[PDB]
Parts: C-alpha cells; sequence; structure tokens
C-alpha cells in the first residue's frame, strides 16, 4: 500500500474537496485565514490550540506540493476542524460552522479516497 504520488496528481485529486469547503458561505469565512488571537479578541487561543490550521495554509501546502500522501492533507483538514471544536463552545456560530464544513468534507473526501 506504499505509493509515490505526483504533486500535480495529488493537487488535481484533492483541490475539489478544498474548493467545496471555500464555497460554503458563510460557514467557511472564519476558516479562510489563520487565527490572529489579538486581532480577533481571543487571547487564550494559543493556550488551547498548539497546532493551528486554516484553509489558506492547506491551500498553500497543496499548491507547493507539501503533501506526499492524501492522508497528510486529510490530517490537516481534520486538525482545522478539531481545533475549532476544541476552542469554541458547542453553542457558538464558529462551532456550528465547523460542523457544517466537516459534513461537507466527509461527503467530498469519501469518493476521492
Ligand atoms: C460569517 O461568520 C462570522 C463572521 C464574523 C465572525 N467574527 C466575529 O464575530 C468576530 C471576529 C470574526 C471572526 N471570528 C473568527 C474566529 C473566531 C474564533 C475561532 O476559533 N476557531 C476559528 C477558526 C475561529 C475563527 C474569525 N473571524 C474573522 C474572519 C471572519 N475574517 C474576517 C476578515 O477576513 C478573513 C476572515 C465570526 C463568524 Cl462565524
Amino acid at each position: 500500500r506504499k505509493k509515490i504520488f505526483k504533486p500535480e496528481e495529488l493537487r488535481q485529486a484533492l483541490m475539489p474537496t478544498l474548493e467545496a469547503l471555500y464555497r460554503q458561505d458563510p460557514e467557511s469565512l472564519p476558516f479562510r485565514q489563520p487565527v490572529d488571537p489579538q486581532l480577533l479578541g481571543i487571547p487564550d487561543y494559543f493556550d488551547i490550540v498548539k497546532n493551528p490550521m486554516d484553509l489558506s495554509t492547506i491551500k498553500r501546502k497543496l499548491d507547493t506540493g507539501q503533501y506526499q500522501e492524501p492522508w497528510q492533507y486529510v490530517d490537516d483538514v481534520w486538525l482545522m476542524f478539531n481545533n475549532a471544536w476544541l476552542y469554541n463552545r458547542k453553542t457558538s456560530r464558529v462551532y456550528k460552522f465547523c460542523s457544517k464544513l466537516a459534513e461537507v468534507f466527509e461527503q467530498e473526501i469519501d469518493p476521492v479516497m
């Protein structure tokens, strides 16, 4: 089950699953850029989230061939969701938006896997 992927083959296969998340409006808006705790007024963010991830970082990694294997891309998307569920309360808009993106992703990534 070892396989060497061509970065452009990975990119073409995975990019549509990422585009599916970006297309969610307004649910993708809090996930489009890295969390800046001071500028968002959430100074405890890095006390709780030690491995931040967002759509712009995942896109940059896809675009520069930093994923060797599909599971590495999926791990970063899952990390982004896990961070938002960890930091935010179940009652919050961001937590609910995260749950929407995770549903969309589960649909998109199944066939690709
Ligand atoms: C359309 O939905 C929203 C619009 C604004 C906001 N925001 C606010 O109410 C305050 C600032 C802004 C905002 N919140 C967050 C926020 C906060 C906590 C988070 O935990 N995990 C994540 C991810 C996360 C994200 C981010 N933002 C700023 C977003 C909307 N920027 C706005 C500037 O352009 C890029 C996107 C949140 C949402 Cl759910």
